[PDB]
């Protein structure tokens, strides 16, 4: 389950720590993984996503059965590096997942674009020889009614239909109620003037509907051909959340209603082949995401709040097209060694009506950018060639070099080399080392000179005058030299390991610091505003430790722990933090096999201190409640599963036994009328009982 750099979560694990709804809840308990925003603003702070080794969630590549999910790239990427997106770990329902693979650092660079943190690969249950299926129910029950309860019903059904033909289908309906609109009342940062009365919001609710079908068809002895289609829809339940925590009437009007809907449709064809030389695999995926949501503004404190002037839904469309080919070749060349070879092609088409609408009437106009009817379209294509040799040098020892080459049609050519070593020092001890250069192609918002944000001053680096931020097709890719050195003892279910990791992070893309130009014209003291672009930042660094310890106390009884310790996270230009994480995270399970039929699980997570950013959007040092830190705290849980037969199991437990609760107070920093909240940017739910039922053949 744990080795240096890599973790498997199994279906059995998912059952013993059932997630409310999204998988992030269990994925985040692996070593090296946090659940965090993408930068440090605190904006959209209850919408946290999986972060690997502090590299941010935009650098965590999500796969389903080896096939990329890109849906969140259909939500506007904002000034501060957040999208109002819940992420892409909630498309597959927990109970139909066979296993989840988390691959961190140098071992994941070979996956290419957006794996600079790592890869999470969510794998679904598949058909067997004979026909199986299940029906799964989960339902939880908050102690405090403000917080939103969750409900989940999913089914699976799999089997053969001819001797070489098989099917698997599954289907889910889920609800996670939102937190009440007022849950953070009494905990909010201090609000005066125009912003008096405003609230930072609790967790958004989400309604899920997921339906997948697969036909897998075995044309020859050594040939298999799979066709699959997926239909999912998440519609939220809105509870007041806005980028800056400000409000208007339209906001309040929408409390309790759907304000975003994400429809995700996937079709895929996959051929896997099994012959003398070795092994082929190739596929086509078409992912189409419709992001339909209420029009929002794009300027200043109006960035990311419903626009009352321009009311109604707009719809962003992401068409993502992916095709992949790989063959594997054993080579008996003195050295026993296996050799992978592969191309990849992807296209991202984005249609976005709202995001490019910000006009130039106030800050003055911008040579090269029309103030109106600018294009809705952007796109990018990456072509990719890659090869990996996995060498055996002696029994116990593998050396694994590979080279990935990527051609981005705008950004140019990228070379991501890698090397991974693992070394039996003893039958019980293994040393691992890895050093790779991973790749991040700018997203379509960063890249687009037609994408334009505006502020009167409040949000402008190094000044109080009006300014524009503009996309920049001159950008370089972000690269990162991810190093890791680790050691692990493993013998008779005793496991003890510690890994050190450092990622040197080059050309991290962020809103710029210096004006490149000044517009001309516009209104009053806001006229002739400064123009910044999205800029590559020369150097940043993350550093820390991953640990694991597993002791089998007796036969019936297993004690597990995973440790993250974050040593550093530094934008080396400005000196501020990249993400905000806990100083450490320790997850502890005790697993008692109380009878052949009963199993019992006690868990604790300890979170270290959390510190907010030091500098505001001006580059100036923050003061008062914008410095507020979160103290360390722990969350404990008991749960169990009582198997009534081969066909029927029941679960029950309590998450957060001792009711430790936290409340979003706002964003990190102060604006006019809204005192900052520092690191108190998210809501931690209180005690929550839950029950579950799984019927299966
Ligand atoms: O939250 C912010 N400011 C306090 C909320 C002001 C909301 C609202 N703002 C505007 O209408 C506005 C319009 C155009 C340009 C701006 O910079 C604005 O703040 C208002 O005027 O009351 C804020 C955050 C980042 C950047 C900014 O320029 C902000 O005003
Ligand atoms: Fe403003």
């Amino acid at each position: 389950k744990q080795a240096p750099g890599v973790s498997i979560i199994t279906a059995e694990d998912i059952a013993k720590r059932p997630p409310s709804n999204d998988l992030s809840q269990i994925i985040r308990t692996m070593p090296g993984v946090n659940l965090t925003g993408n930068s440090s603003s605190g904006q959209r702070g209850n919408n946290r996503q999986i972060d690997i080794r502090g590299m941010g969630p935009e650098n965590t590549l999500i796969l389903v059965d080896g096939k990329p999910v890109s849906s969140r790239n259909s939500v506007r990427y904002g000034w501060r590096g957040e999208r109002d997106s819940r992420g892409d770990t909630n498309w597959v329902p927990a109970d139909q997942v066979e296993r989840i693979e988390v691959i961190r650092g140098p071992a994941a660079a070979r996956y290419g674009n957006g794996a600079a943190g790592g890869v999470v690969n969510i794998i679904t249950k598949q058909a067997g020889a004979e026909t199986h299926g299940n029906l799964s129910v989960y339902s939880n029950f908050p102690q405090h009614k403000a917080e939103g309860a969750s409900e989940r019903m999913s089914f699976g059904l799999n089997g053969p239909l001819t001797e070489n033909l098989s099917y698997r289908v599954y289907g889910n309906i889920a609800k996670t109620d939102s937190d009440d609109w007022d849950i953070n009342a009494g905990h909010e940062s201090n609000r005066t003037g125009k912003q008096a009365g405003t609230l930072p919001a609790g967790r958004e609710g989400v309604r899920n509907k997921d339906i997948d079908g697969l036909l897998s068809w075995r044309l020859t002895p050594e040939q298999t051909l799979e066709f699959e289609a997926g239909f999912s829809r998440q519609g939220n339940i809105y509870t007041g959340d806005t980028q800056n925590t400000n409000s208007n009437n339209y906001v309040k009007q929408m409390l309790g209603h759907e304000t975003n809907r994400m429809y995700r449709e996937t079709y895929s064809v996959t051929h896997r082949g099994e012959w003398d030389f070795g092994s082929s695999l190739a596929y086509l995926q078409y992912e189409k995401t419709r992001n339909s949501r209420i029009n929002e503004g794009l300027a200043g404190g109006t960035e990311g709040i419903f626009d009352p002037n321009n009311a109604g839904f707009y719809t962003a469309t992401l068409r993502d097209l992916t095709a992949h080919g790989e063959v594997n070749l054993p080579l008996h060349l003195g050295y026993e060694q296996t050799l992978t070879l592969g191309s990849e092609w992807t296209e991202q088409k984005l249609d976005d009506p709202s995001s490019n609408t910000q006009n130039t009437e106030e800050g003055g106009s911008i040579p090269g950018l029309a103030g109106k009817n600018r294009s809705s379209s952007s796109s990018a294509r990456i072509f990719s060639l890659f090869a990996e040799d996995n060498i055996e040098l002696m029994p116990g020892t593998m050396l694994t070099p590979g080279l990935r080459w990527d051609h981005h049609d705008i950004v140019g050519d990228n070379w991501s080399p890698s090397l991974n070593l693992s070394h039996a020092l003893t039958e019980r001890v293994t040393l691992k080392a890895g050093i790779a250069r991973a790749y991040k192609a700018p997203n379509l918002y960063q890249l687009n000179p037609d994408y334009l944000l505006y502020s009167r001053g409040q949000g402008c680096y190094g000044q109080s005058t009006s300014c524009y931020l503009r996309g920049n097709d001159g950008l370089k890719a972000e690269t990162s030299v991810n190093k890791e050195l680790g050691i692990e003892y493993s013998h008779d279910g005793l496991v003890a390991g510690l890994t050190y990791f450092r990622n040197d992070y080059k050309n991290k893309i962020e809103s710029g610091l210096s004006p490149v130009d000044h517009a001309s014209g516009g209104k009053g003291d806001y006229a002739n505003a400064a123009i910044y672009q999205w800029e590559n930042v020369p150097k940043a660094v993350v550093e820390g430790l991953e640990g694991t310890l597993t002791l089998p106390l007796a036969d019936g009884l297993k004690w597990s722990n995973n440790l993250t310790y974050m040593l550093q996270s530094k934008n080396k230009e400005t000196g501020d933090v990249l993400s905000v994480t806990p100083r450490y995270t320790l997850n502890s399970m005790l697993d008692w096999q109380a009878t052949d039929d009963l199993s019992l699980q006690a868990t604790v997570t300890w979170y270290g201190k959390q510190k907010p950013k030091k500098y505001d959007y001006h580059g100036d040092r923050v003061t008062g409640s914008a410095n507020d830190q979160l103290s360390p705290y722990a969350i404990a849980g008991l749960g169990g599963t009582y198997r009534l037969s081969k066909n029927l199991s029941l679960g029950a437990g309590v998450d957060n036994l001792f009711d430790k609760r936290l409340f979003r107070a706002g964003n990190a920093q102060g604006v006019v009328g809204i005192d900052g909240a520092g690191a108190a940017t998210y809501n931690e739910p209180g005690r929550t009982f839950y029950t579950s039922l799984t019927a299966s053949f």
